[PDB]
């Protein structure tokens, strides 16, 4: 069966195949549509048939289905599940995994990129301390002095659910956030509660509007630790604006590296809890959602008011004027200290080029609108009148429950 | 099977019941969602016709009374002895309220229980229409006091005598491909201004030429007439900093009359329905003015503004494309002609949501088309999870007339 999606500003239609190789469900039903719901220990029963539809995928991919090596690997990959419940992936299927959940991510605009990732094994990795030292060689090489690389750390994969590897840092590199006595917010209200947990542990807070958090390690299902990222491997970009001197005033700043810690990377049914990954940021991830969000920095006033906008009335758009020129800050700021980013219109571009080639040459390419389309000035971008399709194939990176939530604490 | 929806901005957590009432499909499966896709007989007749007169009658308190009972045996009997039936017209006005109020993709039905309603089941003929369409333009006009209307064409009967008005709204410009290769006025019109010149139009071939009516009454063949000049309010387009901007000879029209959908009521279907309200103003000043396939004239006022145009990341674009939208937004506030901008629509919806959750049980919302096409992380739909399914009655889509007429 056959899908067409329509790009509605170049009447451009494609066909969807790959669709057909869809298992996992999404939400949706004939009925209802939930394509804007943000979020809607394993036995032997289930997990060869997980094995081989990867590893026939795999052994696809180097041209080598139903090869001898091919035939070997399941037969070995059976064995080593019927004796041991699980199995390990070799390098190459390792390496293989990680790319394609990154290729199979469908709210990711940045999937242009999905064969260039480098990939940290770290599955001999088997306390915090050690997971410490890959972290840091992985934000170290990542960084490489502003010219961003993609990488991801992938440490041992889930056993029975009770020797968890977490990284308990929703990201590698955060501020923290910390509510006040009157009610106020100081810092990144977005990582209030995380921040407590830290100074709970023992983090001492130098309580400042963008202290970077601590790592929060947990090694084989172990009680997480604490420990400090050498700021020298912590690059940051002070915010200013090409045109507005009083912008550097406002003493904003971001770190370059955007590296997310707590998803869960699912490859041949095996379960990597900690799987830390990094790209490169897109401008209005910073200019629109951290600080211009409510619920988050929340400056479009301060800038608002510093702009002399009319803001009696919301008709005035002194709210989208304040918008713009932060975004265009985040964007001249990064660039003029030569520190990866991607404006919304470059990015979206790229990625319909992108989405076009995975049509011809994979048969579709799944996305989710709703996070595709950036968060200002949506239709001025060509992926706001593509039509899309949006499915799960394996590997995928999941959403996994917050480790605060489920562990188990030793004491 | 009852679903939640979190708003991640506050928190708030709203329960959804209503969906459980739904009949028609999505389009999506269990392995693959299509949100994103624009366009996803006597015995079929009297459950739809039930149904409808089930919940008209539970509406008014009366489920399950003599009048109910009474008027649910009168419909089957008459659809029984006609194989078609009529909706009284207490039951007209609450389809299309209802219509109105189940159109999971408008950001503006807050408004919905204040629709005007105009039954004209009696019309026979194009020239009636037309009598019927000025009388609505200038109702919901009043002078630029805006007021939402819908008038109500004769129901189908055997698809071979539709009332149909062939434009999609009842006031848009002409569009004229040139041989110069561009397309002078508004692109997205060039077919339907075609087909204006093959049925006899004089078009003015200028930028801003509002289309002549095509009326098609009874599956006759269409007729072209004229909406009276005085009727159409237009807004000439200025910049409150920019006084350059009405150079750029920009006008819009205040009226935006959707006239080629098609509302089912009681299984009964009416493709002629004409209905009006008032514009957001990013549906003129992003969509009309910046869309590629429209007026596209960011280039020009980018330049106009004298923005480095040379890198993307300068963000000309959307600097432009503000500007253009505080313009459009001022011209209409200056002139008294209704407006909503998209911050106060888009608050107003969750407002409306709310109440629906409270007092309904849920309300179907398509997040891809109630998020405005520009600021959309800064206004409050963004963060708010929303659920969409399809409830009747409802507007449906319907194919263009010339590719169907038998003419
Ligand atoms: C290299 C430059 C990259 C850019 C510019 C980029 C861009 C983005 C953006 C803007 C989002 C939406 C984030 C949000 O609004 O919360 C996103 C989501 C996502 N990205 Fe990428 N990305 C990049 C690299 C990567 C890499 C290296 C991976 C993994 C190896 C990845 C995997 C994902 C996943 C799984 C999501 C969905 C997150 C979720 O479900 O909440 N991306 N990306
Ligand atoms: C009174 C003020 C109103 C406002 C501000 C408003 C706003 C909007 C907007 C912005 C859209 C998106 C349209 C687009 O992007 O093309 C829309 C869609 C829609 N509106 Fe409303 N509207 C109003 C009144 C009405 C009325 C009176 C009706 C019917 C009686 C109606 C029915 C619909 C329907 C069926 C759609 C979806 C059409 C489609 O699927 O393309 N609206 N509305
Ligand atoms: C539930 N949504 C919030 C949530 C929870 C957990 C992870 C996450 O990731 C967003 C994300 C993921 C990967 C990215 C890679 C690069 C980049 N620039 N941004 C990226 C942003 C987002
Ligand atoms: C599918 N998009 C094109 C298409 C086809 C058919 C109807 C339609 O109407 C959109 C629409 C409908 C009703 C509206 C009422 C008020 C308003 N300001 N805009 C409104 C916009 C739009
Ligand atoms: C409710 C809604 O689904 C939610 O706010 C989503 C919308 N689209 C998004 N898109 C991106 N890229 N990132 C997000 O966090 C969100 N949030
Ligand atoms: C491809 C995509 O579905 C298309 O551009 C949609 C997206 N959202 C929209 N939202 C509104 N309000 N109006 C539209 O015409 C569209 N078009
Ligand atoms: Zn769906």
């Amino acid at each position: 069966r056959f899908l067409k999606v329509k790009n509605w500003e170049t009447d451009v239609v494609l066909t969807d195949t790959l669709h057909l190789k869809s298992t996992l469900e999404t939400g949706c039903t004939e009925h209802i549509c939930m394509g804007s719901i943000v979020l809607p220990v394993r036995t032997k029963d289930q997990l060869f048939p997980l094995a081989k539809e990867f590893l026939d995928q795999y052994y696809s991919s180097i041209k080598r289905f139903g090869s001898k090596a091919h035939m070997d690997r399941l037969e070995e990959v059976n064995k080593e599940i019927e004796s041991t419940s699980t199995y390990q992936l070799k390098d190459t299927e390792l390496i293989y995994g990680a790319k394609h959940a990154w290729r199979n991510a469908s709210r990711c605009v940045g999937r242009i990129q999905w064969s260039k990732l480098q990939v940290f094994d770290a599955r001999d990795c088997t306390t915090a301390h050690g997971m410490f030292n890959y972290i840091c060689n992985h934000v170290k090489y990542a960084t490489n002095k502003g010219n961003l690389r993609s990488a991801i750390t992938i440490f041992p994969q889930r056993t029975d659910g009770k020797h968890d590897f977490r990284v308990w840092n929703s990201q590698l590199i955060r501020y923290a956030g910390y509510k006040q006595p009157d009610g106020s917010t100081l810092g990144d209200p977005a990582n209030v509660q995380f921040t407590e947990i830290c100074i709970q542990q023992g983090w001492k807070a130098p309580r400042g509007r963008f202290d970077v958090l601590p790592l929060l390690l947990q090694a084989n299902g172990n009680d997480p630790e604490l420990f400090q990222i050498p700021p020298e491997l912590v690059l940051e970009v002070p915010i200013r604006h090409p045109k507005f001197d009083w912008f550097k005033d406002l003493g904003l700043k971001w770190y370059g590296l955007p590296a997310v810690s707590n998803m869960l990377l699912e490859i041949g049914g095996l379960e990597f809890s900690a799987c830390p990954f990094s790209g490169w940021y897109m401008g209005t991830e910073i200019g629109v959602r951290n600080y211009c969000d409510n619920s988050r920095y929340n400056i479009l006033e301060e800038v608002a008011k510093k702009m002399d906008l009319d803001m009696r009335k919301t008709s005035s758009l002194w709210k989208d004027q304040a918008l713009v020129e932060i975004n265009i800050a985040v964007l001249y700021s990064f660039q003029s200290d030569k520190v990866t980013i991607v404006d919304h219109h470059s990015a979206t571009e790229s990625f319909i080029k992108h989405m076009e080639n995975e049509y011809r040459c994979r048969g579709g390419c799944p996305a989710d609108w709703v996070w595709i389309v950036p968060p200002m000035s949506g239709s001025i971008t060509p992926v706001f009148h593509q039509e899309m399709l949006n499915y799960r194939l394996t590997p995928s990176f999941e959403y996994q429950p917050d480790p605060w939530n489920t562990h188990v604490w030793k004491g």
